[PDB]
């Protein structure tokens, strides 16, 4: 690969390396980018000032799992961009148990698994964890990362825990900010009006460290079911049988993975226990995360199907879905993983980077908890109709599963330190005009990158969701980390990117704390737009 132009008078003590860039899904691949690993937060400041003086941009580089082009854009000229790998050195972790609520301070490059592993050593933990522990905390906060957790009916939220996004747990953070004449480190407390836009910032701000509250750790069971027909699981409100709503009411945490052209989803249900005290007799105790080995490692017949699909055989979809379901059903049985139990992190962390690479569509439906069944029944029935509609024309734009899970919102009551409010632009931010809306229902669809017609379908779905879930009883918000603004390619519908996202985030909230308030804060902190790229300029001018 041709060497990139040498950056002018780059700091001599900050080593620069030319490396390729590839996000997890591999949808974003650049043969060359400049990368460095700042040893301390002050080195990021030095980078920012150097970047400003030479018209270069700086992007923090976490675990590179990002689908949304917030680091680098596909095919973009990055001759004037420096990527700052934060996981090399900015990964310190310190637990603070002296105060009103326990907290943990971590460099922005520390992985969430590393953070919660340390919390576990102090009998502490987080209630709503994202599925993969490899994510950097900086990258997780940037998109209001979350899990599939909700408290069961009657279950109280323990002091320190939140069922909203990880962004709601921040008690303080430090970022590189313009002080009027130069960039410098600045720290903000949760009771500081200037902090809310920074809690979920999409990488528009460069965080060097964060402090987050933690609640007591807890034991949790995770039961899997693959014997419930989809129409029963996703039935109308009040239906009898093994319904999604009944699982959420009884256990709180739940996630369904429904493979294309299959009869029964893989349903996971998490239940908190009331040192084996509380372990269900039938459950297998685990002492580590990632207990679904069959999903993080696929056999030849399956890898061959994936290879053939990539070679231009989308018609394999009707065989691929069932094959994935069978691997799951058989794998869960063979490894005795249908009923496991252990500490929170061990049953909530279940996705390894080795899982099949997929791209996603869909989003979040913010509404009242009593509306869960209806939202899910409507979506699944619509999806079912659409996939068959295309099959009827000999088209297979969908070869990945439908994934559905709910969690809470960034409730103010969960914050145990003085606070001015929830993250300004998190999809999990409560709606003031609708106090009864207390859950976020994540409706996602996954598919193999490059599948013909897939993005056209995601656009069709995005349009249906916006029209269907924006009413007096619910609001639709794209999941920042996934695909959205499909035009048809994700992030290319100019009207959605430059007008509708703003509209979504000014709706129902004060003019003193909305999308515009956030943009203003981001620009005040970085008036020279050092922490941006082309896409960010369209989304957050
Ligand atoms: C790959 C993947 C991701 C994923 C998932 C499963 C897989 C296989 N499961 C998720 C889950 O269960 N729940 C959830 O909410 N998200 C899940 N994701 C998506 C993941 O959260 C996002 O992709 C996340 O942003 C990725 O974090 P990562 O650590 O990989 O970071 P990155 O791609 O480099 O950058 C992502 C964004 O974060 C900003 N960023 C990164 N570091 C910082 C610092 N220091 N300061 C400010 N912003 C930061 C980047 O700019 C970018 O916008």
């Amino acid at each position: 690969v041709a060497p990139l132009p040498t950056p002018p008078n780059f700091p001599n003590d900050i080593a620069l390396f030319q490396q390729a860039y590839q996000n997890w899904s591999k949808e974003i691949m650049l043969d060359a980018t400049w990368v460095c690993s700042p040893k301390t937060p002050q080195d990021v400041v030095r980078l920012a000032n150097w970047a400003h003086e030479h018209d270069y941009k700086i992007r923090p580089r976490g675990a590179m799992h990002g689908w949304t082009p917030l680091t680098v854009e596909k095919g973009a000229n990055v001759e004037k961009v420096i990527l700052a790998d934060t996981m090399t050195h900015l990964n310190g972790i310190t637990v603070n148990t002296g105060g009103p609520v326990a907290t943990v301070t971590a460099g922005a490059g520390a992985s969430i698994e590393a953070i919660v592993t340390e919390l576990q050593k102090h009998d502490l933990g987080w209630a709503n964890l994202p599925a993969p522990g490899v994510l950097s905390i900086g990258g997780a906060l940037a998109v209001n990362a979350h899990g599939a957790a909700l408290p069961a009916v009657g279950q109280t939220t323990l002091p320190g825990h939140t069922y909203g996004s990880l962004s709601n747990l921040v008690t303080e953070l430090t970022a590189v900010v313009w002080n009027g004449t130069t960039y410098a480190l600045e720290t903000y407390q949760r009771n500081d009006p200037r902090i809310t836009p920074l809690l979920t910032n999409l990488g528009r701000c460069f965080l060097t460290s964060v402090t987050m509250q933690a609640g007591p750790n807890f034991r949790q069971r995770c039961q899997s079911y693959t014997d419930i027909p989809w129409r029963e699981l996703f039935a109308p409100k009040g239906a009898d049988g093994r319904t999604f709503e009944k699982f959420v009411a009884e256990s709180g945490g739940a996630e369904a993975i429904w493979y294309p052209f299959t009869e029964k989803p893989w349903m996971k249900v998490w239940t908190v226990s009331p040192s084996l005290v509380g372990k269900p007799p039938q459950a297998r105790e685990v002492s580590g995360p990632y207990n679904y080995i069959f999903s993080d490692n696929l056999p030849e017949p399956i890898t061959d199907m994936i290879g053939a699909i990539n070679a231009g055989n989308p018609g394999i979809a009707p065989l691929f879905g069932p094959a994935m379901y069978e691997i799951t059903k058989l794998g869960l049985a063979a490894t005795n993983a249908n009923d496991i139990w252990g500490w929170s992190k061990d049953v909530q962390f279940y996705i390894k980077a080795t899982t099949l690479r997929l791209t996603e569509g869909g989003g979040a439906v913010v509404t009242s908890r009593a509306n869960i069944a209806t939202v899910i029944n409507d979506f699944t029935e619509w999806f079912h109709e659409r996939i068959e509609f295309y099959r009827a024309k000999g088209e297979f734009p969908l070869n990945g599963p439908v994934e559905i899970r709910c969690c809470g919102l960034d409730q103010a009551a969960d914050v145990k330190v003085p606070s001015v409010g929830p993250p300004t632009i998190s999809a999990t931010r409560p709606r003031p005009d609708h106090p009864d809306w207390d859950v976020a229902i994540w409706l996602n669809v996954l598919g193999v990158p490059g599948t013909p017609g897939m993005f056209e379908f995601y656009r069709e779905m995005e349009q249906w969701m916006r029209s269907h879930y924006n009413n007096d009883d619910a609001t639709f918000r794209p999941e920042w980390s996934k695909g959205w603004a499909f035009g048809p390619d994700p992030y290319t519908d100019n009207d959605i990117v430059t007008n509708k996202m703003r509209a979504t985030y000014i709706e129902g909230v004060p003019t003193t704390e909305n999308w515009d308030t956030a943009r203003a804060r981001y620009n005040q902190i970085d008036p020279h737009r050092v922490f941006t790229n082309g896409f960010m300029d369209k989304l957050l001018p």
